[PDB]
């Protein structure tokens, strides 16, 4: 039957009723709350909201934080106040139908290996890039979720010794240097140090650095904007690199990039791509994984996660 | 039936007979030459003397390099003159016994797995700290080689941006801050800036900087020599970081540290497992794996590579 | 005669009548307010205040800023709202007496210089460990400001690449990872990780990691506080190997670190010269500078500033 | 009268004869030898050959080493095996004229702010780019030596943690991210990663990696070679953000580049300079230094160092 997928994240929570192929049949968006009671009101909303007209069987939780073995706890989240968070049970007792609670990101994975560009492979790995990095395994045609439920949290990998503070408490987080966050504080470092090369840029905000805002970067280097392409340009450095860490960790076939910017397609998966070439040890002794865009580019957690709750 | 066991290190060969039950039945060791054709004999004097009494069925090989899908080809290796070696072809026709080629360390992973410290554990990761640094994942209770064979290259994944040269051509791999080598160089820096503080590692060599051996810094530390400890201390910095990093991207039930200085136990475990603790990222929110010497010790590759050749 | 030197950091202001000999005559202090409107009002404050009871001629400003080659403006600073700000004109004008604006650490250096530990040099270093990291050159016994008046800001050094925000809006800068914030920001690290080896000094201030204050890691490192004792120990990691790259850039007879945190003498000033010691270039080869405490301890900018006045 | 000059670098010694107003007057070349006692030799072959048809007052050498305040003995080199070398005495004795050594940085900094790019300034930096990386000090219209001879050891001061090992026996040292040396990797770095973009600097050569020299490399730029133009941008990374880190420091007027390639003019300085001023601290509010080629390009250090000699 029919159930609803809904992704959590930093910046944005979306859900959808899916089908059994996993085409989204509607669609609730609205901004994350701060607090985590507002947080669970507002999936309340984005489930209401979307369930509108749909007889809906169950609700996939893909949510921004490390999720625990049992799928039903969010233990920890960097860029949302959750510790130890019940959510399962939470949502259960107000919507009254099963919940399962997944990583968002090992939603995004499941979703595009279901359903999108992970067809057809055994071996992928997808990472997503939005408020955060997340990350999700498919080895031998399954989810890896790990012991503790906390695998793939590419996110906090030590890029830099001793480098930026992330929101896990921690320093030097991939996620610092790679996600849509990383993008917009590039653009605005360039635009401030170069405003006559981001006139176009600028001019699709409020015409100030701080009214930058990541689909406007996208916009303009889709324009030929310097100062945007240069922060596509850096955020790829970083990206490109820990994919090429990646192949030396699991050799997949294909990585799969997931998250909002993802939407943006060759614009951002090019640049990455070439990256990646760039980082890949060995040179030329060893084979390639694919770099794929998420086909359901940002959606792919919310159809993830509602196909993940179809098979409890 | 019986198989024998051969480790290629950048180092050390090691050979050995196996049963079953992964008990070792004999021992031959030679030193790894420099060239591929002198390695090809090397491994033919090794498989002779250590199958001296001996019905052998099959011979499985542990190298230390890139080895691809098909287990029989070393594609690439950081610290031997290996480039796309068919190595299973080369030692077949002049053993007359099947071969099968497998990683060193997926081989050390496998034998831990098996007759080891991972026993009873369905996801653990292993490294090796010898010449280089090797690693080995087993998940869902199997071995995990990727796509194109060379998953579990976690020697070569970027620890320090734009840092030390590695053997694989690149800069800054984990290999180059935590391995055997890597605490020869420590100690060797420590005891060149103050030797008044090494008199007891000194002693154990010729009382030279230069003839400080990686045996001699664990004796030392042993017995407390300060610039010995403070070795293992700094491979411990960059070892417990990096299985940190690992508990990121895999969460492991467990850790196994394997390679020559394995050794020495809780010499060097010890300090590793705290600094794991150390650098684990989300504190006190979420579970923390074992991390476990090799049962086998260095030993382990060479056991894992003879059971390798048995499922063949 | 008398002059009134007016030291005014990130955090604190502090002025005094000194006299020839650079006595201190009277001493006020207050916070720093965080507007520059605000900080002129606590400005003349001060000096109404310090000015009690004695007949002063002069007025110098150590500032935490950049300042300009004419020593009247404050140009640029990272942790005070300042830019371009014609702090002379605004105080003469209001205090009614002559006033000379120099760099906070430039003062501080040629107090030390004068009346402290820097006497009978002709080539020292002076670093200050505050709210940020400042620095004061005297080359063939004169202070040095360079070109453009804003020499000796080593607080902005790129010690990590793509490392720390620092507030003058770069990345890595030494005073990220070497100052009384950075000593503070280790401090609680330790203690969020380890609460347990914290006691002494969680029980100095309110019980609470946020309540931990630089003067509490200060005290509780004396009475052994193993997490106050490694907090430092990191400080001195960062602050040494700067000073150490200072005698490859500098190679002065002297270092003299000031700052608050210099108060505290050698239980600070020990650990912060074995590092520079450990990391000096060419080992036994080369000859090495003194690491010297600011025998005026935080008061050096407010004399140093006090006596520029009176040199003007 | 004349005085001969002799730049002993890690690759090459130079000398001529240089008049009062600093033209050279001759020019001999050779190789450096790999021994101190062949060195020796070298200077007097290099003596003997500019000295031909003049007659010649003094000698003065400007060594690429660590060189005493007396200005007469190499303390320490890290590319040429000099450990408390008397090159003075020994010179002395062999060529019976009056000798003064100098760093061979220093040297040429004194040669620029006499004759070349630095007249007219008071307050200059110089860096040399060649083997390694020199610094030099013009402060108050004076070289500055520092307390024990070994200011301006630019080349060594740490700018990646944990980074490259250098000849100096630490890591990190800014002079293998910036040099000639350092250029070179950075070409064989990109040639035999992407040969196909190599073929202009891969034919100036004999066609193999191996065979690229950095004169190829600055050809092959000129013609637009794109694996040649990348690696000057990559030496321009670290080049210009060093630059703005000596900023931080000296704040002096002018920058000026030497050393072997700044043979090349704009083909090296535009790309330093560009990235000098993003790296530069403080964006709009501060002003920037000048960055200027050595006007006696490499020869910068013999012109000097002739100079410094008749001022004894
Ligand atoms: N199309 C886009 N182009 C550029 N940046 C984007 C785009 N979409 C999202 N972002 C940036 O990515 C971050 C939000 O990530 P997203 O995946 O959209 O939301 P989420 O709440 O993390 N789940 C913000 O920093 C956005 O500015
Ligand atoms: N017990 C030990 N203690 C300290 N270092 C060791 C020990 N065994 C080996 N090493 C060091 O580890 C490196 C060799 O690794 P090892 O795993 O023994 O050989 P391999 O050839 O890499 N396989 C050398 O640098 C040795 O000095
Ligand atoms: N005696 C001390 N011990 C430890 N930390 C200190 C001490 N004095 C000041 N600090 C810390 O240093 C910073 C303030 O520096 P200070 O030099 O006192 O003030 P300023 O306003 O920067 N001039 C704060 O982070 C303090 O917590
Ligand atoms: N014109 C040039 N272009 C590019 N690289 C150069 C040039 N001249 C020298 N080099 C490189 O710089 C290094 C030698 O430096 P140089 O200053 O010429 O000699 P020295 O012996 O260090 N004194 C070598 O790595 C050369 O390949
Ligand atoms: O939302 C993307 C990712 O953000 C990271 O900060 C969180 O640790 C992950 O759990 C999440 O998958
Ligand atoms: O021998 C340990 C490891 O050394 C590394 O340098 C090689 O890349 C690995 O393949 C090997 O497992
Ligand atoms: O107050 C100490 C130092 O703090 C730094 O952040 C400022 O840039 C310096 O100008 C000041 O000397
Ligand atoms: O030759 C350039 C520079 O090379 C460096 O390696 C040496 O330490 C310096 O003394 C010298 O000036
Ligand atoms: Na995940
Ligand atoms: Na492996
Ligand atoms: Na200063
Ligand atoms: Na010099
Ligand atoms: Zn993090
Ligand atoms: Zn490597
Ligand atoms: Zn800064
Ligand atoms: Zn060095």
């Amino acid at each position: 039957g029919l159930t609803i997928g809904v992704d959590i994240g930093g910046t944005k929570i979306a859900a959808g009723v899916v089908d059994e192929e996993g085409r989204i049949l509607s669609t609730f968006k609205v901004a994350t709350p701060p607090t985590a009671e507002g947080i669970v009101d507002a999936i309340c909303a984005a489930v209401a909201g979307a369930s509108e007209g749909h007889d809906v069987e169950a609700v996939g939780i893909g949510a921004a934080g490390y999720v625990d073995d049992k799928r039903a706890t969010v233990l920890f989240a960097p860029n949302i106040d959750w510790r130890h968070e019940p959510l399962k049970d939470k949502v259960e007792q107000r919507v009254g139908l099963p919940v399962v609670v997944e990583n968002d990101a090992n939603a995004a994975a499941w979703g595009e290996y279901r359903f999108g560009a992970g067809q057809g492979h055994d071996d992928v790995i997808c990472i997503t890039l939005g408020t955060g990095l997340g990350g999700g395994i498919i080895i031998g045609n399954k989810l890896r979720r790990g012991r503790f439920g906390v695998a793939a949290e590419f996110g906090h990998i030590r890029v830099v010794p001793d480098g930026l503070l992330c929101g896990c408490g921690s320093q030097g987080c991939w996620e610092q240097y790679a996600s849509g966050r990383a993008l917009v504080r590039y653009a605005k470092q360039r635009a401030n140090a170069t405003p006559e090369n981001a006139a176009v840029l600028l001019g699709l905000g409020d015409g100030s650095v701080d009214g930058i805002e990541g689909k406007h970067i996208s916009e303009a280097a889709r324009q030929g904007d310097p100062v945007a392409v240069d922060s596509f340009r850096e955020l790829a450095r970083w990206a490109g690199a820990g994919l090429a860490d990646l192949a030396s960790l699991f050799d997949p076939s294909a990585f799969i990039v997931g998250g909002g910017v993802s939407d943006e397609g060759e614009l951002v998966l090019d640049p990455i791509r070439k990256s990646f070439r760039r980082w890949l040890i060995g040179g030329e002794w060893r084979p390639h994984a694919q770099v794929l865009a998420a086909q359901l580019g940002g959606k792919a957690g919310l159809v993830g996660a509602a196909d993940l709750a179809r098979q409890g």
